[PDB]
């Protein structure tokens, strides 16, 4: 067990790639604080996981809310060792379609939710004096701009940005920042992003899902459990050395 | 010569670079529309140019401003054919000191202010069905992050993102946009940067500015005049079949 | 005539790219050594081209033959202020059908050959001590790898590297190293091309090269004419600040 | 435990970086052919490292050599299921002294030896039909040039460029090729490559070592030890799905 006594805070982890992390990391013997805006949900996520996973409502995008996560965590598990910024929001529009509220809204959520969040972990780490562990959730998209995905193409890449700043400000206190881009990941949310490109391209649905799958080299798009591997080592002593990278699992869907 | 004919605005051209481009611009035959929230500054700039000079009142944080702008641009020059996004705010602070004040205004001019104004511009420019050229400020800032600079290398990185997007999707209407990286440029916005940098590293006063400046390859800090050139060439038809590049003009000190 | 009084050489100029250089690099004022293995077709191009172009012999994998070209500039010219390293070779296999000749030939003139020639244009060009200006040729291959075509891209990629390191090596003696990279260029070379594509993809005669040219975002594969610009750019006075930088000219086929 | 039961080979195992990732890979439940043109230091180096170790005369310059390796390793172990392609040899000289054996040596073993070692062991996992994993030896040196090391530098951004071909061409089989790249690393060449640093830019002995190790962001030069974890995750189940990557372990020396 990798992350033995470890405790961890997950960002919008009730779902998807969090929800995936969080389970991963119960595994390897970490206590996990199952973070989300939908309490509901994050208390389902709690209990299915097991006892080491608890449920804290958190709105990433809200100062107030950012502090008491990370009290609730000390609070709960002693302190905080490993957080994971996986809270994001996804969008698509041409340039002369993109609006103010598109912009405003993926900007709070992916780059202030997660600049902040690292900011409250940091400042609790280094008052521990102990370290650790921070990763950030980056992108293919942010590692090139794509015509219909300027907005989160954007966020991604000032993740990946912040990411290497975070990771040169913070290793003197012994906390190592990196980030995982993963490349495309099938789930629930690629019904709306494939609609939102049938749209915008003008495609039968489900056209653009194929093509996207069929050209991952690898040979078939991404699973969030492909993604758990890379979590858990970036999380634990093996990385000890990995400082401001972001690290592609994509099937080589692109290449850094 | 160059750019005979063409219709130009340049964001935060009363001052600096943006008014050393606005001046070659000139020279080159355009008409150029000096935007700046500094009006009476553009109004003295637009006047000492000459008659191809003319001042326009922009805030780029502000749609209805933009709006202006653009519609400036059609009432004196009939349209416009080159967009330069050179208005940009600098600060400076490690990850623990970070306040939301700094990263929403620095993201609402660096960012929003570019990417709403090149939007604005982009319309203007498929309706007159001429093409066009965008040119994106962006930074060494946007290549790499640095651990007292996370809010503007953040800005940067996403500006070199949206080139990238927006190049790709307005290239259809023949509409080049790309993006100049300067390095680092004297002026008298050093005094307030070296004083930030000596008070995070423990330096004297001036040590930082001296040891940057001595670090660049090419054996100096840069001057407007290094990048005008650029400014133009991007500007013009020997540039027609560039898309979505950001070029770095910096003496070296970043390789891209 | 922005190249004015200056002696250039660029190596591979009988055809094609390098062809249409010495003929902008004539236009804008400069004399230029044509240097080609096939001195028939350099003779007959210099004698089109004019007064200004003359043609030297060169073998690139021969240090003799660079050597002895280098020395005929300085007797025709009266030195070397521009050196273009345009000479290479293309070839295309999977992993596993690489050929050690493969390897030899495409490296010895790809990477031998650009960095024993630059080389030699160095070590003339501090003896003048005016300074100077070395423009390689790279290649979207050099940006990232590409199954097919491990051998070239590997060359390319190598060609980048070693603009970056002569480009920080030579900047003390006021010469400027960058290079430039296409896309893809239409041209005769693009029947075998598409032949070996077809091949190794199971393919249809003509199917690739159709596909390429569909795929360039600016909407067509390439020509001469679209680089020529980008060429006398970086070998004038306007280019003085930009060091070892490899410069994207390619319609949007790789973003850097 | 993680690699229980797999057959490895290391090139250049028998000293240094390649000898603690044959003594983690061991650990690891490995069986490894510990590779080396030094035949005496390689069974010397399997003896203490134990009866999972065994030795295998390889020069990887040599076509007959790199095929007879691969069939001791099939002979020995029952096939090969990870290679580490970690031969190299580091030089360093300024552009105008560097000689045609410096760039002929570097390449013939860092690049020559890797592809053409990695096409032997590719075609035997083929045959095999069961995949495979390889791991390539990048460096920082290969993610961007510097002024004194042209040669070292240029075959490792060709090792990065070949690690993205191969990586597409052979997970078809599934094969996965990434590379690591280390940032400094500490051992007895050190000794060596600081005299040549003392001897170009006329330092003291030992001024280049430390101000060299005094700018790792971590701060400290590497252990090979800081880069077994990464040896191991890509020569894992856990990084199946990851294709064609580079990943920096440096302390944040370079960010990727
Ligand atoms: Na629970
Ligand atoms: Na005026
Ligand atoms: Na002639
Ligand atoms: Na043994």
């Amino acid at each position: 067990k990798r992350l033995e006594g470890k405790s961890a805070l997950i960002t919008g982890s009730a779902r998807g790639i969090g929800r995936a992390f969080a389970e991963a990391y119960v595994r390897e013997g970490a206590t996990v604080a199952i973070a989300d805006i939908d309490i509901e949900r994050a208390r389902q996520a709690a209990a299915e996981i097991g006892p080491a996973a608890y449920a804290v409502q958190m709105d990433v995008t809200r100062q107030d809310s950012i502090d008491a996560a990370i009290a609730a965590t000390v609070e709960h598990a002693g302190g905080l060792d490993i957080l994971v910024n996986n809270a994001a929001l996804f969008d698509l529009a041409p340039i002369v379609e993109i609006t103010r509220e598109s912009y405003e809204k993926l900007f709070a959520i992916n780059v202030a939710g997660t600049l902040f969040t690292l900011q409250a972990a940091a400042r609790q780490m280094i008052a521990q004096g102990r370290g650790g562990k921070i990763i950030n959730m980056a992108s293919q998209a942010g590692r090139r701009g794509e015509a219909l995905v300027a907005i989160y193409c954007a966020t991604k890449a000032a993740v990946i940005s912040l990411t290497q700043s975070a990771g040169l400000d913070l290793i003197k206190h012994r906390i190592n920042v990196n980030a995982i881009a993963p490349g495309v990941v099938d789930g629930e949310h690629w019904d709306g992003v494939d609609a939102l490109f049938a749209r915008y391209e003008n495609r039968p649905r489900g056209e653009k899902k194929r093509l996207v799958g069929e050209a991952v080299p690898f040979g078939r798009m991404g699973t969030a459990e492909d993604l758990t591997g890379m979590a858990i080592f970036l999380a634990s002593a093996e990385s000890d050395y990995i400082v401001s990278q972001t690290y592609n699992v994509d099937g080589g869907n692109w290449m850094s």
